[PDB]
């Protein structure tokens, strides 16, 4: 099939675009670099069933673009990702992943597009939810501008599938981590840990340290944005996580375990936006789409930390 | 008290400044005519309790103004109100109606404002509801641009509310009609009806004129903004309705009685974005706020025609 990725410069984005490609799909990337990396697309050169479009979604001719390419699938990954950034600037938050979002969905219906795949945030859009792990049933509660954008997208796609007819499915995932993802990224703490011990300098963790969240390896992910892209799980958000808490201290002592060395972090103030606790129930993904994730985090971790060792 | 209405040049906004300022309070109306008229507040030019400020809330600098009045209660009426302008451009709607909302809010929780009063829409968040009347426990399904710019808007302050404590509750009315509707539109079909009998103007209904809409009148619909202005069901959305349906064909006929006129409307053909049904459970704004609709229909239209008939 012809697939357009939006974000695909990015971690999740270009490891997805290596993915459709192997499925022997055509694919044309669509990245501004907000935060994306040439360096994740690089490899793609020479490849003519690949296409690159250096675009903003906030201000593109995405009807154009969208005119020319034909995507039958819309794999939507272009985000501003950024919780704290989001705090700061909820106009630009809200520009890119809510106003970003309609635009795509405008082009998407008058050019024959047959599903939109949204990336929300299962890990946020839930806020402080009243279970875990969390079940999709659970009522969205966002308590940052970036989580608030995420369910805005879900809600305007679900409208366009009533208005259009436009198919469209919510991949919510969990915290992503693997190869690619930003070692200089604000966010992305597993990549953060990995590339600060193995250069030796300082870690820190946010309040008592306690705080949890669940870490899903970038390759389980993928797949489920492969699963869901066909015609099954129309009209709905699958959470995409592993079902296991992981507190910021464990996950230090984990990464600490794969470098080596030291295991003793810092220990700063909270940030405004970021939520306590974070755990996914992830039968709904297995009994609709047969996802499950193979990456424990252990072995997850060890990959990424070999990744960045490598690369460093 | 100080308080900001935003659309206050629009006719649900300038009957609320009026109610305001008969309440004592001291009022800023904010507006940049999009669908406003300064005939809707020329008559307040000489009242010291009420300032007038042209600003569109997408672009200007709410921060300072918010700053410079600092209201204690900001109703937020500014918004695109045409569902068909919503699906002719999304983008736009979403642009007013979402972040036009963020930055209020964003302006609002730097300067101390207690609370803000959001104007959702009970008539169309619902979208094809599983139950009528219909509760505000429902969920929202928004089929039209619209109505999902004004869920995302009630779910960014929801956010805002757990970020920064910024006090909120949504109203949600049906349809509201009454004296300042403006008549010369697509939307506001009381007031269509009304001017285009009294001129002897054709009048037309859509699809088969069997759609039906809750009509409650604007001094109905501004009580309830004045009674949750208060700290009172903090968090909550009310619908504002009177749980009733009127079907565009009975609400000609009603239309048609009041002016003395014909009853011979048109039929066109549908119009997409619109609902089929639409009537709001109001037990929830009665047990809470204390507030129901005193205003029946035929009283409501018959003083909607005085008012075209007495204009100058
Ligand atoms: N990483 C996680 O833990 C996680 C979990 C849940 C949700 N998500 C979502 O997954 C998606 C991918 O995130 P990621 O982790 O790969 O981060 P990333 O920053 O690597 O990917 C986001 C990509 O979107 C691009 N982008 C940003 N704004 C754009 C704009 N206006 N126009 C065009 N492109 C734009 C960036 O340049 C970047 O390449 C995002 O939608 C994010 O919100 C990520
Ligand atoms: N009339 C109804 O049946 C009904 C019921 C439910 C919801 N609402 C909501 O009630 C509110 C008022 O609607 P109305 O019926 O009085 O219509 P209206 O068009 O008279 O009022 C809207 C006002 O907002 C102003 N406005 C629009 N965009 C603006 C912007 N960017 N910056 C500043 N001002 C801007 C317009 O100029 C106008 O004065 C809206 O939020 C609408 O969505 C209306
Ligand atoms: O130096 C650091 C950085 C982070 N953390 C902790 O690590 C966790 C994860 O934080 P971060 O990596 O910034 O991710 P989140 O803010 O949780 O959000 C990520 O995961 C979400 C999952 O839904 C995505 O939606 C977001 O885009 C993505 O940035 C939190 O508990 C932080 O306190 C630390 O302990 N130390
Ligand atoms: O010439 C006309 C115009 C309208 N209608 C009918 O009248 C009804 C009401 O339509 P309209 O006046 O356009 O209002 P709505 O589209 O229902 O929306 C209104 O009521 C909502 C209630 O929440 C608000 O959110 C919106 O801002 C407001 O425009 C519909 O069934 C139309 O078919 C006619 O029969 N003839």
């Amino acid at each position: 099939m012809r697939a357009l990725v939006t974000g695909a410069a990015g971690f999740i984005g270009s490891t997805l675009v290596d993915r459709l490609l192997a499925d022997g799909h055509s694919v044309v990337g669509l990245d501004n670099f907000a935060t994306g990396r040439a360096t994740n697309l690089e490899h793609l050169a020479d490849n003519s069933a690949h296409v690159f479009v250096e675009a903003d979604i906030v201000t593109a001719d995405l009807h154009a673009i969208l005119e020319q390419h034909r995507p039958e699938v819309v794999f939507h990954l272009a985000a501003q990702i950024d919780v704290r950034r989001s705090v700061a600037d909820p106009q630009f938050d809200a520009a890119v992943n809510v106003i970003g979002t309609v635009r795509l969905a405008e082009a998407a219906r008058q050019t024959g597009v047959r599903k939109i795949v949204h990336t929300s945030s299962g890990g946020s859009i839930y806020g402080t939810p009243p279970e875990y792990p969390t079940p999709e049933t659970a009522p969205t509660d966002p308590a940052s501008p970036y989580a608030a954008g995420k369910v805005a997208g879900e809600i305007y796609l679900n409208t366009f599938r009533h208005l259009y007819g436009l198919d469209c499915s919510h991949i919510a995932p969990a915290n992503v981590y693997g190869p690619r993802q930003d070692p200089h990224g604000e966010a992305g703490v597993v990549a953060i840990f990995a590339q600060a011990l193995l250069s030796g300098k300082p870690t820190r963790v946010f309040g008592d340290g306690t705080n949890t969240r669940d870490y899903v390896f970038v390759d389980d992910v993928v797949d489920a944005f492969v699963r869901v892209s066909a015609d099954v799980g129309g009209g709905l958000r699958f959470n995409i996580g592993t079902g296991k808490e992981t507190s910021d201290r464990q996950l230090h002592s984990a990464v600490a375990a794969a470098v080596g060395g030291p295991d003793d972090p810092e220990f700063h103030p909270p940030r405004l936006g970021d939520l306590k606790r974070s755990c996914l129930d992830i039968g709904l993904a297995e009994r609709v789409l047969g996802w499950r994730p193979q990456i424990e985090l252990a072995d997850g971790v060890r990959r990424t930390v070999e990744y960045f060792r490598h690369k460093h």
